[PDB]
């Protein structure tokens, strides 16, 4: 039983780590998956971008915004962690350059200035709605979104609705099928979570994910995986509550990157 495995595997990992972990694994192959604490909150911290980019590319899909929008903004607007935003303020942006530097990059202003093109936070809130999830939300922008106070609803989601967007969003008809391949495509060229889920995964296997982080040692990645010889895996994982160093932080989502490779390639041979 390659699923009840894999959670007593992460409820060991957890426990071991004094943490509060949150899991949701769905192979489209095999239609199996596997969860822990699936249903409850989590600070998204930057996470949401991945979902901010979705809302964007859904709004180009229809002509209600277009990725070639050029958006100014002013020194006042940078924010910590603005890599990209930064040194481009004073010649802007474009829309699919902000998605981009969002998503690849986890650029804070950025994420930013895609919300201000959505109604803020209640627009990305609402955009989750439209996709069927009812319980993520945003309440602030960055960076007071990374709080991650325990108890606290704002700026949350939960494991088990946040798969389900990734699954509407890259594998179903949220998107259409240009907007769809330029998603995978920002998720795939990052590399903020070289050492999170990435670095669990057998050689070969690919992954585009988004990554997160924020007080209260929580530490999140989220994305879609491309096995060798399989059809996609969604995955979230979020991590709060650790009173270890970011890099400890790190290894446990390694690990449970290991273990969903491991169930994924368990259901595969018939394990
Ligand atoms: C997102 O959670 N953040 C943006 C940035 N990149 O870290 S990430 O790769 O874990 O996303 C710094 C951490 C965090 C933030 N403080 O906004």
């Amino acid at each position: 039983n390659a699923a009840a495995q894999a959670q007593r595997q992460l409820a060991l990992l957890e426990q071991r780590h004094g943490v509060r972990l949150g899991v949701q694994v769905h192979d489209r192959d095999s239609d199996r998956a596997f969860s822990h604490r699936a249903d409850e909150r989590f600070p998204m911290c930057s996470t949401f971008k991945l979902l901010a980019a979705g809302a964007v590319l859904a709004r180009a899909d229809r002509g209600d915004d277009s990725l070639r929008r050029l958006i100014r903004y002013g020194a006042a607007d940078i924010v910590a962690y603005s890599p990209v935003t930064g040194p481009r303020q004073a010649e802007g942006m474009t829309l699919e350059q902000l998605c981009e530097a969002a998503v690849t990059r986890s650029d804070n202003t950025a994420g930013n200035l895609l919300l201000s093109t959505l109604g803020g936070p209640p627009g990305l809130t609402a955009y989750a709605r439209g996709l069927g999830d009812r319980m993520t939300r945003l309440d602030r922008i960055e960076t007071a979104l990374n709080e991650a106070r325990p108890g606290d609803p704002r700026d949350t989601t939960t494991p088990a609705a946040m798969a389900g967007n990734l699954q509407r969003l890259l594998l179903g008809d949220a998107l259409q099928s240009a907007s769809r391949q330029r998603l995978a495509d920002w998720l795939l060229a990052s590399q903020t979570g070289d050492t999170r889920l990435r670095a669990g995964l057998p050689a070969g296997w690919r992954i585009g994910d988004k990554t997160g982080a924020g007080g209260h040692g929580t530490n999140n990645d989220i994305g879609v995986i491309w096995p060798r010889d399989g059809a996609p895996v969604l995955i979230s994982a979020y991590l709060t509550q650790s009173s270890a160093s970011r890099e400890a932080q790190n290894a446990v989502l390694a690990e449970v990157g290991r273990i969903a490779a491991h169930a994924v390639a368990a259901w595969r041979l018939g394990s």
